[PDB]
């Protein structure tokens, strides 16, 4: 069972922004995961031929990561914070579902989620 192509990250009819709010979760948000040390099981597509998971793309439908985070952020994708905020959340979400409860795959998404908490409470407002 073969791996899906990678979501889009890349679509010039798109409209799309530049805030203040959209550089905070580049310089921010997305920095701070980056730099975890669990963040590298996070940082591509999950490739499920050479995990040996082919039932992965069956169950999740909607595979989001922090390397298309990070290069719809460096390419402007977006148009604002929810449609990144909501990236991440699908990311964090899919973990938890593909996977059992106290998993170190679950374990490290925590780790991640509880920063990413802490730093999604202080977005700062749109100027
Ligand atoms: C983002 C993500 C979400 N879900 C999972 N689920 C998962 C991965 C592998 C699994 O193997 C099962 C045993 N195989 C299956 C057939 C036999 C062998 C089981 C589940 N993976 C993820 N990314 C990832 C990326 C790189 C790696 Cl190396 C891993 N491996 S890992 O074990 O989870 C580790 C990070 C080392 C704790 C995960």
């Amino acid at each position: 069972s073969m791996n899906p192509p990678p979501p889009e990250t890349s679509n010039p009819n798109k409209p799309k922004r530049q805030t203040n709010q959209l550089q905070y979760l580049l310089r921010v948000v997305l920095k701070t995961l980056w730099k975890h040390q669990f963040a590298w099981p996070f940082q591509q597509p999950v490739d499920a031929v050479k995990l040996n998971l082919p039932d992965y793309y069956k169950i999740i439908k909607t595979p989001m990561d922090m390397g298309t985070i990070k290069k719809r952020l460096e390419n402007n994708y977006y148009w604002n914070a929810q449609e990144c905020i909501q990236d991440f959340n699908t990311m964090f979400t899919n973990c938890y579902i593909y996977n059992k409860p106290g998993d170190d795959i679950v374990l490290m998404a925590e780790a991640l989620e509880k920063l990413f908490l802490q730093k999604i409470n202080e977005l700062p407002t749109e100027e």
